[PDB]
């Protein structure tokens, strides 16, 4: 067992590092893998994740969603643009977050198209309107996980 | 990368009968997938396979070769789009078994991409509307425009079978 | 990489399937024949399936392979994926009479010091002596650079059968 | 692995400069270690010239989060996240070898992220926020009795 | 990558070694030299008598590399049988005119060249000794030979006495 | 693997440059042997060029911290570093080969780091520190035989 | 590949010194003679060089090793042998230095290099049977010896022309 085997075993799947097309390879397979595990269990996803590809981490939001287990997500470090997405996507009411951590929501036609996506989906994820959210997504800014809970992301910041 | 006891993570979930199908289509991707098809089908007559897509393009040639061996197979085969399924995915995105060419709602698909490669074209027209139902004009003018899909609209066109706003 | 356990292609290769894909080298030329004199060792009767993907390679490594697959008593039954250029075809070409396959969409192609005029009429030769066509006729056919259909591979020897679905 | 054998003995070994590659192992073992026993203690040796500002504090709120005590060794450089790292040993539980050498040294989101160490540093190393806010600016390697006078040790070790 | 066949599992390479067969492809190099020299000093410790079969596909090498396999070729007390398949050009040749007399050998569609710091003389000069040594053929017609670049057909390498056997079929 | 049969019976090789890298792995292998025997002699080959001071200063402190007798045994050359760590064996089993090359010599923190060297090796030379000055000046490799009379080796061996 | 088969060769105690001697090969080198000398205090070794030389310091310290050790150490030089390698060839027991019939051998390769010149010197002196005289004329030149020549030279015992 490598480490990370071990953590596979108690259905703990790292995102850390830029996500990438290889990333989602592995993250989808472990998730597959875990569903095929278990229909009921959870699963723990650690996100730590400086950036990411829009349609790489599109594609693990969409396998998040369409997966029938409940999915904890932990904010360890940062969760950039992309990770903050995952880290909002994971189960309501179980997006935990460490106290030091770091989340930004900020980033031709068919990139406004798919820009135009993640506005609804951050939309309904956080619970705020489209305006809220267009807003702060422009502002390039990091906040810290105590504004994060308050604008809807986190549930529970945990010391 | 992932061990599980030992196999390795994909080696595991071809025993659950799914071939990852990522990154671009090449020659190495197309030669290790066929030989997954091969094993699998090997396996059973009849049990369905799983191809996962997400993919930016690739060879011409190489996604032809998928495209036949897809073809050969008796099983039946689901073919999930997760992400992109470009140029030679959509290709392969289509070729699974008609019906069953499930998807997920936020992926993006496209079917745009000397002589040869023009006799080539007439020849990915005619296996494009053997699996949509379109006809080759539209094919044409399709192929010719060069801007994302959605899965939705991939339905209508007829590529996907069935969007999954959730497992049903 | 591969889904090992004993990867795919070592799997493949107990049921006496042989992979040749990828361009033709002298790296590639050395693993296959060797495979080819294992596999004669075990059995001398029973098939072999060779699959060819090749864009092309080096022509004298494209000829130990041909001349090994000559000398096993083996009937090697060929399989064109995608491509068979240059040696591929010859590779191709070099099964038992009768067994040499391809799939419907694939593209076979033919066209290529003293010693490259000479090398070319050996491979004007083991064409002829292969698809039964004259020399002159292999001469034509070879000086103009084309890929061409599974079909017409069919009428011109290099096939014999192009499966859709098994028979 | 003579690393993977020390981790039976409840060793994690930070060291080379961090990165979220290191980050990923050391937080990896930290939990399952607690996982095998929440009662005896972490041994973590520090050796790092430098590290990025956002992995060395995945580290110590994941240091922070645990209920194992954590022993922290520094041996040869403890630097800039490294120093964050050895303050965040277990109070009372800081050591060091005798010839080491510590620095604390190191867009409003850097006013806000160099703010965070402050407190941080001023938890464990209980001095004010003024003491450190020099200290920090200073850029110079302080010797271990300089450090321990300081707080951020302990114990400094000769033969023990 | 090498197939790995299950027998412990071996390399494709490792299998025919138990074999005795020797793979000798691609140029001949240093770190070749030393894979082929402890391949041949186990194989005699393998066995006293029994034959070793030397698969030669090399376009060529480095000369004190080459001469250095050859040399425990001769050291060797088994026979050997060198098979010439695809290419054995410059070095290569002298390797496979190194087998035992009436034992070296040749696929019927391979193609065979002789022709390849003052060292490069007195190392040349040594070349030709050893080519008519093996070869039967004397000195001048060697010389002159090799001068001449130009791969050589096996009938033609049969008639020159490098090798004995050019077949298409075991028998 | 030849490396770690050497270590079952109790030989640590520092072969090659002394980096960051393979300090962390000795220390870890010095660990290691303290605890299969706490009596039994470590033995330690060097062959090195050089390498980063504060990682050497790494090996030295755990060498030091060990309770068992170090033989430090020089096969080939022991230039800068290195030679700290064959000074650092426990007296009366520092020993070299005849044909070996040995050599002692090397802002205001550079300046701190190296008072610390002259110190190290004055408390194991037993030179006076004006002597250790001169002597780490002075850019020339010097003989077992004349090392032994500076105070780096204890015995010149030729065979056992 | 490479590294089971000379396990296996390890196992009849032939070293394979081979390749350009850098300290990495030299300590690895060394790491085997120990080792061989380890499993008895009296049967042979045999070395086998061909390597165009190398880094003079590591090629010393597998010559000191070699000194060092108990057992009867024989080099066996096949192809080439240079420079540090040719030091290897010298250093094996009186009488148990071969060669091929048709190997290569040459001598030749601040105030260190000079020194280091110097030790070299006496070093082929003792193991050669020659005076300093000769070896400083001798390792001045470039040329390669035969087999022959080196054995009338003393650097080698016997040719194994059989």
């Amino acid at each position: 067992y490598d480490i990370y085997s071990r953590l596979l075993r108690e259905r703990i799947v790292c995102v850390m590092g830029p996500i990438d097309d290889s990333v989602a390879s592995l993250v989808i397979a472990q998730l597959l893998f875990l569903q095929s595990e278990s229909n009921k269990k959870p699963i723990h996803m650690y996100i730590n994740s400086p950036g990411g590809v829009v349609t790489a981490g599109l594609a693990i939001y969409d396998t998040m969603q369409y997966i029938l287990n409940p999915i904890c997500t932990w904010c360890v470090g940062q969760a950039a643009s992309m990770g903050s997405l995952l880290l909002a996507a994971g189960t309501p009411g179980m997006r935990h977050s460490l106290p030091n951590s770091r989340i930004m929501i900020h980033q031709a036609e068919e990139i406004m198209k798919l820009k135009k996506q993640l506005y609804n989906i951050y939309a309904k994820h956080t619970k705020q309107s489209l305006q809220v959210i267009e807003s702060a997504m422009e502002r390039d800014r990091y906040m810290s996980p105590m504004e994060a809970q308050e604008f809807g992301i986190l549930d529970k910041v945990l010391v």
